[PDB]
């Protein structure tokens, strides 16, 4: 199952793609929001091929168009499919910083429309985007669904099983703890936390990430 979707509730699913790296499958997660006005994804996938497959899958499943994607940072698991999005008229939301870094990391440019705290609404689906500070990357954001207390952590947030922070060349490891604390402060009662990779959990993922960073 290279692309899978898993349900959190009626209109919120996790999408998960196995990228192929050195003969290893590597999952990446994002979210699929089924809204009265189309499907909204949080994050694309590793590359255009997978992004196209993801879009195909979700569109067929829900019989709805993907209209918007929120890009959580300017790396491949997240923004790999930006060309696919642009060539489909799928709006690719991001902070200005993510757009700037995208333009630098060799990618087409997302919208740069998100601020530190931004509210979006897609049909009846409310979405908050939050830049908690630097961590995994300078630009990493998280996404929250206030109606459902579901948090999409991206690569800022590690799964329970993770013992390793990943590539930290471009990480702000010291600042990452504070950014996670900012997320823990902001989001008090959380029903689900989606890590960038790995199993969905709850607030314990945030605490576990903090623990890794200690
Ligand atoms: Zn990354
Ligand atoms: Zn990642």
């Amino acid at each position: 199952g290279t692309i899978s979707i898993s349900q959190l509730n009626k209109n919120v699913w996790v999408h998960t793609e196995l990228g192929s790296f050195n003969g290893e499958a590597v999952p990446s997660n994002g979210l699929v929001l089924n809204t009265s006005k189309g499907l909204v994804l949080v994050d694309s996938s590793w590359d255009d091929k997978l992004t196209k497959e993801l879009i195909e899958m979700v569109e067929k499943k829900f019989q709805k168009r993907v209209t918007d994607v929120i890009i959580t940072h300017a790396h491949a698991d997240r923004i790999g499919g930006i060309k696919t999005l642009k060539e489909r008229g799928i709006k690719a939301h991001s902070t200005a910083l993510t757009a700037e870094l995208a333009k630098k990391n060799g990618y087409e440019e997302p919208l740069g429309d998100l601020q530190t705290v931004t509210n979006l609404k897609f049909g009846n689906m409310k979405v908050e985007t939050f830049y908690p500070g630097k961590g995994h990357t300078e630009d990493n954001i998280v996404v929250w669904l206030p109606q459902y207390n579901i948090l999409v952590g991206g690569d800022l947030v590690k799964s329970t099983s993770a013992k390793d922070l990943g590539n930290v060349a471009d990480a702000y490891v010291n600042e990452w703890s504070t950014s996670i604390e900012n997320v823990l402060k902001r989001y008090r009662n959380i029903n689900a936390v989606v890590p960038g990779h790995g199993e969905v959990g709850d607030k314990g993922l945030l605490l576990h990430t903090l623990d890794l960073l200690k």
